């Protein structure tokens, strides 16, 4: 409608809004410039990742890379976690959504398994800048260059990811539209395994044509909607399986790094 | 011609439905259940109105109300800016009918001018429910219980027409018939002033003619309809005599508020 389906992609818009602490108006917000008010802690280099684990406070030990654990690895043990964390807001995003909580849970799982990286590489782009990244809830800043410097196994699994977050923030859109294009991947029929197909392929339309309308209220001028943001749920869906991959080699020759146990179920019929 | 009357009564509906930017067809099915839709947004208190004027926007006009325009001063100046774009309409409809676009200028202002306010409450209809009405295009829905809480002027101005298009909706009209209607109203040869009644009254007599013989094919089983729109064109011809009295106080009452100027011009002398 033009109202009813107002109040839609509103109430998505509060439930993106009471489960995701880091919104992109909230952290385009740090990432100012004449802005005093929040200064990041720049990384960039071993010295400062050390007093940042104190600085910036990380219980896992005032570091954590010894002869065992090293400093890359330590930077995709932390890069776990913090999905593992996002895993789980998401979670709680997606059980507010409206029809979500309708589905079975295994069909519950099923979505997320499949469409929470998906959306979490989106909600990158809401952190991050052309020189850097934000962590540790907007205290912290690494710079894209620090993580390119890291080791050759790892390094490269953060980069294509900020390709794409480049690109995917040119569209210039804002909290309002990402939960609306979040909520749209998670409720995605194209999911493995997926057991009431017709229903969820049936919400995720009136989440497109949420995101339609509402790219109309909020953007009148282009035409980003939807041929580019479709698109890019679709440049999602393989930057998810190029990330997969490496994934699965890291688990093959990274005998040393342990593997999230959540995030090993995630993986394991991806290709 | 009895037949190839129902064929200059399809030419006054291409006129209609090419000029009104509302419709009762899309009123009906606005005001109708939210079955896949557009649904309005309920203005109802003071606060939802200031949301309207954001959500719903509306240009001109907006603003506060304490200062010489108030609330109730805010939505008679919100009716008079529409009623304008309802007049604007009217003038591009009349003037799609060959048989009106013959008369001369002066004249044509003259029915534009004692009959449009009759044609603009029977429209009114098509766009009102039992509990309130539709604004700016179908986005909005102003409530009859916000409109009767206005100031006691304000207020008493807008109900009559509410009591009118609750009785007309009976009827059961659609556009096509309304088109007709309408015309008929627009066309009359009893308006003051006017130059060549004669002409006018025959004009009328051919829509009051495909009119009653429209009512044939599209409402067979319906009750003494045609002299029933007769009743209601004289009801219509009362209403509109009430309405210019509340503005003639309004006038001398309420100087603090304005009135346009094309507005002024229709009420110099009715
Ligand atoms: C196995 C794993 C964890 O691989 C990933 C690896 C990297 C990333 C991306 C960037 C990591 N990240 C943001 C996660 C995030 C978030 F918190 C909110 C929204 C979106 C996203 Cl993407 C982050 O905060 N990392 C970090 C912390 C301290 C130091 C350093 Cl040197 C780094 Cl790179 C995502 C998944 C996965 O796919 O689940
Ligand atoms: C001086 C004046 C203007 O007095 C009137 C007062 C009210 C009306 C009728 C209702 C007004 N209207 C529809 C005009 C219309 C139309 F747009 C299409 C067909 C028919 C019609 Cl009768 C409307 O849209 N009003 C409105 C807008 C915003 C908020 C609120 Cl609280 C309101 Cl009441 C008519 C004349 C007049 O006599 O012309």
């Amino acid at each position: 409608q033009v109202a009813d389906l107002k109040a839609f992609s509103k109430h998505i818009y509060n439930a993106y809004l009471k489960n995701f602490n880091m919104t992109k108006k909230k952290a385009r917000s740090i990432l100012t410039g004449k802005a005093s008010h929040t200064a990041p802690f720049v990384i960039h280099d071993i010295e400062t990742l050390w007093q940042a684990e104190k600085g910036l406070v990380w219980k896992q030990l005032v570091n954590g890379l010894p002869p065992y654990k090293e400093i890359s690895v330590h930077v995709f043990y932390r890069c776990q976690c913090t999905t593992v964390e996002t895993v789980r807001e998401l979670t709680e995003f997606a059980k507010s959504i409206p029809s979500f909580s309708s589905l079975f849970l295994n069909d519950q799982v099923t979505l997320l398994k499949y469409g929470v990286h998906e959306a979490i590489f989106a909600m990158l782009a809401s952190i991050v800048n052309k020189d850097g990244l934000l962590v540790a809830n907007g205290s912290g800043f690494v710079t894209r260059e620090f993580l390119r410097s890291l080791r050759k196994p790892f390094s490269d699994i953060i980069e294509p990811k900020f390709e794409f977050a480049v690109k995917f923030n040119a569209l210039e859109l804002d909290d309002s539209d990402l939960a609306l294009f979040i909520a749209a991947i998670i409720l995605c029929g194209d999911r493995p395994g997926l057991m009431n197909v017709p229903r969820v392929e049936a919400i995720q339309d009136t989440i497109l044509r949420a995101l339609e309308f509402h790219l109309q209220a909020n953007h009148p001028d282009a035409q980003y909607l939807f041929p580019k943001l479709l698109q890019k749920m679709a440049d999602l869906r393989q930057l998810v399986t190029e990330h997969a991959q490496m994934m699965q080699r890291i688990k093959k020759t990274e005998t040393e790094t342990s593997l999230h146990p959540l995030l090993q179920e995630i993986y394991k019929d991806m290709y």
